[PDB]
């Protein structure tokens, strides 16, 4: 028999803090199976990429972990060659699904957020599926488990040449993490220029004010009579915000007969040809009130609650929070069905005009007239109940994302340590060799990443959180 | 004599990345020690803690740290005997120091969480620099034995079992223990909720004119305009004080000037007072006696439209109404008890004294005659007022949660080096962890010098705006 580097007292000491490891991983992770397929808060079709991975956790725990340390507190490879070149294949294979399912997620974060209208028609439980299918074969192919193998007392050890170590280094992690960053890169420059609304500004927080009587006060104070208001803000530009869509639409309007019973309020400052074009407008027809000014949100928040619609005429608009203030305080979109505006407004929230062609709105303001006269009251709730319901759903998204950046920081920083050493050593072998004891901890590191996305997942996430205490706690 | 494991190149990469650390040590705490003495953010007693544990965390890396390196890699100490005892005399002692001013600032919080007003005057910066010079002195009692006992080419520590279990007490288990039982008090008086929700309550959330919103409230209840004062919370004798209010509106009723003021009193509990309060409402149509539970949203709508928010407190520790009612634009008409003695002043409202109706009623007889004219400049000096305390209070909230991260990062970064060191103590080769093991566990220890204006960064926003100031 092989002398064996550990005293009775280390062998107590290491199988009882392993197996206190084991079971921590086991339980937490089957916690966060049972805790997406019960919370109707987490029961959405993306969580089951958390299901899979918890399943990477719960087989490392069961199927590697314990065979690492008895191999180590034994000197030996007691198991025989078959469970070795399972182990081995394994160890490398979780190691590899956990790398590909931390690509994935950060793919379904990005996609979510950008292409939101056509990704989440995509979010289904089948597709997710497939994506899963996808992860595990993609793990399996850049693990490459029929050869990772290769003696009196045996030893159960990985292939040692040098294509070998950086072709599996990159493939399970060097590349991995720069998938990773690109795509998290990117979220985080869309989720500063995408920023949440206002919820607790943007609400007709007065609950003291009738809608026509400020309707009345408004239209008296600008200098007009009570008639169907229609409101444009943002930047006078062609390339962009589209005024010159709306201004070129009431040119239309004007040699119409229906252009006394509306009334239109323009803002902006962004180009000097666009403005004259306003205020000739503003000179030539006294239904049209043009405010070059820069108005504050105090007066913005007053303007929304007092007009029927806004005219939100983008050519381009990824966001579209214009809208969602707007709807928040009752006034009913007419936007072009372009970006975010696609997403957030509804057939029962307000009309979508098709962007560039000023007929098309000049019919939709001919449309927003002939719907005025009935009872607007309950359209307008649509707006209010749609803005909160959408910005809510974004805020709690917005945070799902950020829970899953620290999943992914933390997992990097627990395999960095090895997976740097085992690349060095790939390189220059032994003059940059970590010595022995060094390289052991640092994949056990690894191992005890684990453990650490249920605890990720409790601490930053309410959801998660009560339904484990739901189950633990009665 | 002997020769190095590390070979040419391992020397060289190892050099660049102690090189690299020692760097980044000293910029990132270098830019500590400035931002606490230049933010005003920073500009509290207790933050000049950070700039002492700042100094101890540069002096690591200047005068510890290429030293254990080149000791490593050359394999003896070439530098000489003096400076072997004070390479390891200071190397106990800035990771002492570093416990220490945890234990400092920890009890510093807990004062701050306990005697809140009484303790807070007491912070003061020649006080705490007193405190700095207190734990750099209590760091030497515990580095350097009492007992005048030997720390020991080589440059070992003493190897004596008592010295590793008693130095491993002293300066990481008791610190700790210290650490972790004086969070426990303070997360226990957090679970308070004594802060105000500035994120809600603020005039900026209400929409239209205050004039309109007062004649609208006004209107729901069929009243005529007048001067509207409030009165919040539930009807007892003693603490909310409602019993000097319906006998302040006696004083009143009995004057012409009653005719001018409406009232809203809000309060539930006993008939007692509540009959005494409805047949005042039955007796005046200007009275409105509300007892039903009021939305936290409608209380927000109330604070902003009234006039003045009347707190005839008998005893009142913090004052939320008070800070809820200013931060909405309300003037507020309080007795000088407490912590309303302590938020209004005599620019921001109106103070009098707990238990006398005719004080009262004199101070709303007051609060008429400044109605007749411009209100605007009393409210806006409200809003400031109590803008200021929520600020004050998120300012200390958050300082006491980085600290809490700071010490569970130092906890982290030390505990393997002390576990193996005391089990070492202990049990010897029988449970000594390998080499190279124990080793980079004491370099995760000197990588925690250089994770403090990192976790500054992430975790407050006036650290992070500070070394955005100074570096852009
Ligand atoms: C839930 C988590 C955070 C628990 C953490 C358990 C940690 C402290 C345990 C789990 C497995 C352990 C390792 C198992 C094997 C060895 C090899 C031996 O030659 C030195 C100790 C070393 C390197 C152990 C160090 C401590 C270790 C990493
Ligand atoms: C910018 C900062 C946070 C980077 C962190 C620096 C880390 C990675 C450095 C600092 C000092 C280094 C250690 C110095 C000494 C030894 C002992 C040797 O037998 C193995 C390598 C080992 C254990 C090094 C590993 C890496 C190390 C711990
Ligand atoms: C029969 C399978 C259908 C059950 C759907 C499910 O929720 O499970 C998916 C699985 O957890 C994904 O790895
Ligand atoms: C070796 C390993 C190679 C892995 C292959 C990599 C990527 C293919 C998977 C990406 C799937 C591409 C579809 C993109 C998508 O669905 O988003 C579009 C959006 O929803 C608007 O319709
Ligand atoms: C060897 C090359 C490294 C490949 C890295 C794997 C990235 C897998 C990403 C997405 C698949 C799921 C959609
Ligand atoms: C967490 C920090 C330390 C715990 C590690 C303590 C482990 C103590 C056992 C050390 C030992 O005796 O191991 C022999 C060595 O592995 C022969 O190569
Ligand atoms: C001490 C022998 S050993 O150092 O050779 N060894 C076999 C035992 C486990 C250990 C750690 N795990 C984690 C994942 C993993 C991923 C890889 O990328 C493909 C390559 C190896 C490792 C393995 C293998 C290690
Ligand atoms: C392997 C040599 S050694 O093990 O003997 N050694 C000398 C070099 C530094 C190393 C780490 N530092 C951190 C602070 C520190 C605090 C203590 O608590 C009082 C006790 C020792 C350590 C030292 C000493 C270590
Ligand atoms: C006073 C310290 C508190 C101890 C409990 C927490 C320790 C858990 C972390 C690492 C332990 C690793 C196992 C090392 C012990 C081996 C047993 C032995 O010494 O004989
Ligand atoms: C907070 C502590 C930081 C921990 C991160 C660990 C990363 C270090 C990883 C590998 C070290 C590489 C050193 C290789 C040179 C040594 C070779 C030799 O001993 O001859």
């Amino acid at each position: 028999p092989p002398r064996g580097q550990y005293s009775a007292g280390a062998v107590a000491g290491l199988a009882a803090v392993v197996g206190f490891l084991i079971v921590f991983t086991v339980v937490g992770n089957v916690l966060v199976v049972i805790a997406v397929l019960t919370s109707r808060a987490l029961r959405a079709p993306q969580n089951l990429f958390l299901v899979s991975l918890a399943s990477a956790d719960i087989l490392v725990a069961t199927l590697v972990m314990p065979f690492s340390l008895a191999n180590e507190l034994m000197a030996y490879w007691y198991f025989g060659q078959w469970w070795c070149g399972v182990y081995l294949a394994l160890d490398v294979l979780f190691c590899t699904s956990s790398a590909v399912h931390l690509c994935a997620i950060s793919l379904d974060r990005y996609w979510s957020v950008t292409q939101a209208v056509e990704y989440n028609l995509k979010r289904t439980p089948r597709r997710v599926k497939a994506t899963i299918v996808a992860v595990w074969l993609i793990s399996a192919v850049i693990s490459f488990p029929p050869l990772v193998s290769l003696a009196a007392y045996p030893q159960c050890g990985l292939n040692d040449e040098t294509w070998y170590i950086l072709s599996s280094c990159i493939g399970s992690f060097f590349a991995p993490c720069l998938i990773m960053g690109l795509v998290y890169a990117r979220i985080y420059r869309v989720a500063k220029l995408r920023t949440g609304i206002d919820c607790s500004f943007w609400n007709e927080s007065y609950l003291t004010g009738s809608r026509d009587e400020r309707k009345k006060s408004l239209l008296s104070k600008f200098g007009m009579d009570e008639g169907v208001t229609f409101m444009f803000i943002g930047r006078f530009d062609r390339g962009q915000k589209g005024v010159d869509v709306l201004l070129k639409a009431i040119e239309i309007l004007s040699s119409k007969k229906e252009f006394q019973e509306m009334r239109f309020i323009i803002i902006g400052k962004g180009d000097p040809e666009l403005e004259g074009w306003a205020r000739s407008l503003e000179e030539k027809h006294g239904n049209v009130k043009v405010i070059t000014e820069m108005l504050s949100r105090e007066f913005v928040r007053e303007l929304y609650g007092s007009v029927d619609f806004v005219i939100i005429p983008s050519y381009f608009e990824p966001f579209g929070l214009v809208a969602l203030e707007a709807m928040c305080l009752g006034a009913i979109p007419i936007a072009s069905a372009v970006g975010g505006l696609r997403d957030i407004i509804t057939n029962e929230t307000g009309i979508l005009v098709k962007a560039g062609d000023p007929g098309e709105l000049a019919n939709a303001i001919l449309k927003a007239l002939e719907l005025s006269r009935s009872d607007l009251s309950k359209f307008r709730e649509n707006c209010k109940k749609r803005a909160m319901s959408f910005s809510v759903a974004q805020a709690r998204e917005k945070r799902f994302t950020f829970v899953l950046a620290v999943v992914m920081g933390v997992w990097v920083l627990c395999w960095f340590p090895f997976f740097f050493s085992y690349s060095l050593y790939g390189i220059c072998r032994e003059a940059c060799q970590v010595p022995g004891p060094l390289f052991k901890f640092f994949f056990w590191i690894g191992y005890c990443n684990s453990s650490l996305n249920p605890v990720i997942y409790t601490v930053f996430n309410q959801d998660f959180r009560r339904s484990f205490k739901h189950i633990l706690f009665r």
